[PDB]
């Protein structure tokens, strides 16, 4: 009912959750000073815009903005379209286009981890005898939960007949961006090299011009996924990721063991929060690693472990990486994000992706309702990567600036 | 080819399935504690037998035992009669007779439902905006898919001339031998107790070599003991109605019951390609009409029969044109798990899961049948499978049902 | 389009068909003197009614009065319902009720037969080297081809809810005659010991209130067949036939080999000329023989051969006659009506049923369109059993008066 | 028990059926003389080979050679593999491969029809007031009912490469080995092949020989979709040419009922319906051929379609279409026509037939062919026992199908 000051609302959640009893004063000083923000320069060109991306967010945000809390603790309004109508320059909240461009960053900390597991219902909470430290790289992947985030970059349909987003125009260079021309180019096929109709198994995913989605056995209204443009987006994300992991291992003097969590393959892969696109987009996530790991050494990333639990995903992995030559070892597992053996921790920098949200504080929801929230409950990440608790995330000396060349080489600061 | 511990195998299927994506641990605690097992005392007379019926099954069972997986993940053997030969008291698997007596239970749970549709290829899968709750009653009807389950109670032929003593009450003055059945019929095909199976004008016939074929001759044509089947259906449906009614009373709301055509699909095909649903459906329907005409179910407001087949549609209309009773009866072409927000507010949503007495609830993991569609659109694999919900094995979650001579059902 | 005198028209068809070239003058006088009319006196009480039955008929009549010719050569009118409206006492034509009472007679002759076969498309014309003589008994069975002949005696439906035929009320004594009540007595089941819903294999045969027939999966609207009434009808026809065949053997000094053709089981078993109920009535045909042959003596009937070509019929025969203990030998064959071999002709009186029409001249159609027309082409039956050619059929000394007691014993004149 | 001379056996079945009751000797002389055999010369190049395709068959064949009767009335032998081992040249029966090449013919006849409906139990048997005449074109589609007919031309699995060499043009430019084809798809469909989707599960076959649903891509079979398309283009262009020719000789344009040949019993592997996979290539063969050639004696083509997926695929594939022959779908039984249509048009219909049974096949009402066999005079017109004219070269039409898919006739 009444709005609370945001720091005080956040610390009220730390007390209620019990997380303010897990970590000692001196431990939080260590993990908090290790915070880094790797910002893609093309999208986050200076200290003001980075710090706007980190602060002009809600506190809890799920179901594609349909429910959650503002930083002052008041609930989202019941009026749909509230967040899609936010203009650039709003004083408190990122606009849609600023949520896309502000997604081109990675926040890392060498955080304390007291437990692993707990999120998927069948994955028990397993406490560590004593806390370990993992470098956690928070990466907010493409979201398809609503119609006005990355839906606007990678889908052609009867309501969104053209792609319009000049800031991401490089993603569509030489690629079709109009719905009708795309249907003719495909002909009587579902796929070509640059694009593919979406199948949910056998039926098509279609959208009425009215606006609502529906499965159909007809090609006519079947939405088309701009797969090569999505692949170009992933190459920007994974490029930044591997560069900032490699750099973290270098500064530590230990090669990384990286848990390549399936960013964006869960909640973010559900168009309208109900049509699972994961089997379509996941191969391009995997091919973005394969391309980068075959063209660069990453001498301080020793091995990349892909936690993969679904049989189709597993065989997509085995198929994409049958070829894989590169020096970094790549392999899949059914092990939890935050589970490491004591032997690997002595040998490698333990590192893991937090599949995050560019419009919520790090940790997002306070239950075990997602991977990020699980991590937010098993680690010090809400102290280390939330500006209310760690002002250093706002300090420019904790920002690394990233320039992604055309070969996808990354130069850091 | 290495065995996995059954709970761990199940959890692995759950984890990879992704069906639980919208389930909250707070809700699963609720749904799982709602689980009940209504066991016909005549066939399932103690905790041990009920719990054996719940657990000594396969994980997945395709095509009436033709293939699948055991709970340890290992495939079915490539050898015929393997399941037919299982004796009572086998350490892991129910025997054929135990599969018959073990379908005299009903497993229910007020499960979460996240989508409806999906099973028949033509039936679009449709996500709910917000997960709803439906009390889902799992009932494995008679199976004719192979010839060593319910085929042995309701059909006479030249391979099984007469061929079960715990079901002897199902044949009162009903003949027992194939040759005697042919004589009592004479030149006709039907009396008040049995009937040959018309596929149209030809009959269904069995070579003494096994294997079925159409025939205009009456000498190999099989004979269906329709009265024993009707009595069996009265035992299922009265247990069903009593379970639904008692469930309504406990939540203090009358039920909207989806009366799924249990046993009218995969379970109604003999030898791959001989559908007999047009002959058995009326006795399924008349079971309801008798019980609804002789009893008040004050906590069942209405029973909607989803019916997609013209013959079934006409058989329903003709059977219930008499119908007067208080609980309303009608038919639709609506998906079993599709309910309107208005009906959820007014009624306990209820639906039958047409299940399998030899597989874990949900059975197959695709969308290849009504049960597995339900197993993917709901939390039923968390609520009605002992690996995830040990409450189902707990005698405080069992209701013992005694079905009397007037078919009244006394509960616990 | 101009009327011809009936005897002249009949002779034009005899010449047109080649029938006038087949028999010698003196042979035809012998065959013509043998004509007999066995008339059930309960229905045909005097010479005048018997002669009206024989003469007040069409020339050819098929499809339940839809097609054919009058005896003056004109085509039937287009008025649907013309024959249904014919009153008792019309100058030239039997009324529907007189057509029922009129089929309680049998017209026989010891006729010449020049060939067997020719009718069913699979049954080849087989000439005899020399013409033989067969005693041919013309018997018009129940017809269901339209709604206003025997349909009025044995069927209950939504438009014909009660059977109102006082002349046939002994057939229905103590039996149900009202549709609604009958559905109630049948109840859940399809078959009484007195009635049965009609099934065309799996579906029901039903009739709308608006008059039309249709197959249905519902038992509401399903027409009900009064099987016990029809059985009592068959006992009248069959005891008149055996009595008259028996008497014919007696006057010949030889015992009959009777070809018991399946009268009423072809064209006449098709309700509306489209819905075959042959499989329902045939058992009552066979049971009439089995009853009568078991309870009465026929010392001039050596054996009875049932030509039966349909597999169900065959199995109905075998099942109905397994129990048969009576003195006269009964069996089935697939041999043509008129086909006898030399030794049978010498040992026995060859006898055969002509399944006739009570409202056409004997022979009926002139092609090979039916059992009757086949006989009509292979034999002298059109010279012998048609009054234009043989006025003796009109002479009361050629009429035999048959009385049928309660026991179904028959006294003749 | 004891063999019967085949002509005698067939007449026995006919006489007991009752189906000829409204047929007149005079009419049968006409229907029988209308018989024609349109043979693709590429597969049936002479009178001898055509007459062998017509006569060296079983009488009735149930469930893909599982049960039936030979033309002498004896049952099938209780020996699995009997029919797969029939050799080329056997004295009485076609080998599997001759069963494939023997499918490339169409037997037509302007037959009497006394009723429509009956086959699907749900479909009412409705007698015509008077018998009509319908030019019925018997065409046997690909059979996938067992593994040794057309399964060998179009599927790849773990239990075998395609082996059949007179159908090599169907594969000219397409791959021929299961393992290597698994690697092309990599991560399920390309321009020439596709895995079979039952939904999210694939259809798999393990080496033991059975079929089973699977989420794994390792025993999942694979469909030479482009090979099948080229096969359908041979069938449909023969079908359209012969229908067009029959119109031209009657002086009437055809109303063709384009029955969903091969999409029912013939689409079931092992109960594993693949109809949703193959039906679009059947439809696309009509669309291609009708857009690129003229059939001045085909007025319109009514596709009877009863399944929601088929209907949506039809609407989608023919949305584009603007050829001059009208195309539309219906839910009307094959043999059901209106008075006005019979008068205006040449009624015409595909009988989805069997290449290894006498036309009509089973004698119940358990399929479209056997429904047609009971509702028409097709058993008198298109079976050599009753109509020796079907064996006469003057009733055979030689079809030559060029590479543009135009068809020259005789
Ligand atoms: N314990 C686990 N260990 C490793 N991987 C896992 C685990 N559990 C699930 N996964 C895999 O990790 C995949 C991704 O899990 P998701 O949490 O849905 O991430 P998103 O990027 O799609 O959605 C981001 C939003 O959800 C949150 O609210 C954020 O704050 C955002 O609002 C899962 O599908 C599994 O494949
Ligand atoms: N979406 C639907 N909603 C309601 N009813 C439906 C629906 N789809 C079909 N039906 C009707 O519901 C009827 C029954 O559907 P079936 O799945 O064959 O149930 P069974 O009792 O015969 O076989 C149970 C076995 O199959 C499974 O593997 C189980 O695990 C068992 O192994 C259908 O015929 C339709 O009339
Ligand atoms: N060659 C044969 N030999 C013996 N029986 C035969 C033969 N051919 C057929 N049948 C059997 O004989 C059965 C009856 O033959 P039907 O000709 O239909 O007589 P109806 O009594 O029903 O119709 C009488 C009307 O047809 C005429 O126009 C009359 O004049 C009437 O108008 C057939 O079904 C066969 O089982
Ligand atoms: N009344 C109908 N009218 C039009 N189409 C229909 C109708 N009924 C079903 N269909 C549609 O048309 C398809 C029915 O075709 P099918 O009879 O299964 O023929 P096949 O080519 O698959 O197999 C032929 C074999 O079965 C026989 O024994 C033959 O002798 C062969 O042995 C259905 O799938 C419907 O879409």
């Amino acid at each position: 009912m009444k709005a609370i000051p945001p720091k005080i609302w956040f610390e009220t959640q730390l007390k209620g959750s019990g997380l303010d009893k897990k970590f000692q004063i001196d431990e939080l000083i260590e993990t908090q000073s290790s915070v880094r923000v790797f910002a893609n320069k093309k999208y986050l060109p200076d200290t003001e815009t980075i710090n706007e991306a980190l602060t002009k967010v809600t506190a809890v945000n799920v179901s594609g903005d349909k429910s959650g809390y503002f930083q002052n603790g008041l609930p989202f309004p019941n009026e749909a379209g509230y967040f899609e109508k936010i203009p650039v320059g709003h004083p408190e909240l990122l606009s849609p286009i600023e949520r896309l461009t502000g997604s081109k960053k990675i926040v890392s900390s060498h955080s304390l981890v007291t437990a692993s597991g707990g999120y998927p219902l069948t994955n028990p909470l397993l406490p560590y005898r004593k806390p370990i430290r993992v470098s956690i790289f928070s990466l907010a992947g493409p979201s398809f939960e609503n119609n006005y985030l990355h839906y606007r970059l990678f889908l052609l349909d009867s309501v969104q007949k053209i792609i319009d987003s000049p800031l991401f125009s490089h993603l569509h260079d030489g690629l079709p961006i109009q719905f009708d021309e795309a249907k003719k180019e495909l002909g009587e096929y579902d796929t070509n090299k640059l694009m593919a109709r979406i199948r949910l198994g056998f039926p098509y995913l279609a959208r009425f011009s009215s606006g609502g989605f529906y499965p159909s056995f007809s090609k006519s209204n079947a939405i088309i996924f701009l797969s090569e443009a999505y692949f170009r987006y992933q190459l920007e994300d994974v490029s930044l990721l591997l560069a900032s992991v490699n750099q973290t291992g270098k500064e530590t003097g230990k090669a990384a063991l990286l848990k390549a969590t399936a960013v964006g393959m869960g909640f973010f892969a559900k168009i309208d929060c109900g049509y699972d696109i994961q089997h379509i987009i996941f191969p391009y996530y995997l091919r973005a690693y394969k391309k980068l790991l075959s063209e660069h050494k990453f001498p301080w990333i020793a091995k990349i472990e892909f936690p993969i639990f679904n049989e189709i995903q597993q065989e997509q992995f085995d198929s994409i990486f049958e070829d894989y030559d590169g020096p970094t070892k790549v392999y899949r597992s059914t092990r939890d994000v935050l589970e490491f053996r004591e032997e690997e921790i002595e040998k490698y920098l333990p590192a893991a992706i937090n599949p995050s949200d560019a419009f919520a504080l790090t940790g997002n929801e306070w239950g075990y309702g997602s991977v990020e929230s699980m991590i937010g409950n098993n680690s010090s990440i809400r102290f280390d990567q939330v500006h209310h608790m760690n002002p250093l995330i706002l300090d420019p000396s904790h920002h690394v600036e990233a320039q992604i060349n055309k070969d996808h080489g990354v130069e850091l600061t």
